[PDB]
């Protein structure tokens, strides 16, 4: 059976809140998010890992575009096919597009594969949430009510499943039956629940959180 309620912070999965500022760089944040929890999962040390390093290196090549937007599971790929991804203390954050400046005798992880789930399956979500750890997600957030978010469970009944920003599903329960997902966004500490944004689970699809959801692993050999 699966949990009711999930929070991957608890096991010290999750890093300190980011702040992106003026660079549209949330899905070099929501990859690097999901992957700082599988290094901790496979290694058990937790270290920031550099969305600049995304920014400035998965380009072209990754369909990525830098402050200008990008995806999640090309980052990941651009971290299998590099070999690696920098420390974020090592390559820190500029919220610009450099150029790429990746040193491998800065490396503190690597990426084996990533796994796409299918579109709008909540519960195949939580199974992954609950199984494999922090799950990378794109969410609809133009509304002005996710901009406006200072607590509690954010539901929007304007919201449609067509996602515009990346974020990292981190966890999920529910605020006195009203079922979640714990959602770490990358606009510093002030914005909602330090950091965090919990989104309506189970209501059809909620902002396309289940729309298009991926995440990445590291394997420890093989039989
Ligand atoms: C095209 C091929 C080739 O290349 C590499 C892989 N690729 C992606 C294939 C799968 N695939 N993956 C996403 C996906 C997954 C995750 C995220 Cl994050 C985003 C996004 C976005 C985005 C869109 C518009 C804008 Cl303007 C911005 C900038 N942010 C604006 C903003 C909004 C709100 C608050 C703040 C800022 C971001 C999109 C989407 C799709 C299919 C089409 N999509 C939708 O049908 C939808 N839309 O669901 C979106």
């Amino acid at each position: 059976i699966l949990p009711d309620s999930v929070d991957w912070r608890e096991k010290g999965c999750v890093t300190e809140v980011k702040y992106q500022g003026s660079c549209g760089a949330s899905w070099a944040f929501s990859a690097v998010g999901a992957l700082e929890a599988q290094l901790k999962l496979k290694t058990g040390k937790l270290v920031s890992l550099s969305a600049q390093n995304l920014v400035d290196c998965s380009t072209e090549k990754y369909g990525n575009k830098g402050c200008n937007g990008g995806f999640m599971t090309t980052a990941f790929q651009y971290i299998i096919d590099n070999k690696g991804i920098d420390s974020d203390a090592s390559y820190p954050y500029k919220a610009m597009d450099q150029k790429c400046q990746y040193d491998s005798k800065y490396r503190a992880a690597t990426c084996s594969k990533y796994t796409e789930l299918p579109y709008g399956r909540e519960d195949v979500l939580k199974e992954a949430v609950a199984n494999k750890g922090p799950v990378s997600v794109g969410v609809d957030a133009r509304h002005p009510s996710f901009f406006l978010y200072r607590s509690g469970v954010y539901y929007e009944p304007s919201c449609t499943q067509n996602v515009n920003h990346g974020v990292l599903v981190v966890g999920y329960g529910d605020l006195n039956g009203k079922e979640y997902w714990l959602v770490k966004n990358s606009w510093g500490h002030n914005f909602g629940e330090e950091g965090y944004i919990r989104m309506a689970r189970n209501k059809g699809n909620h902002c396309g959180i289940a729309s298009f959801p991926s995440y990445p692993e590291i394997l420890q050999g093989g039989g």
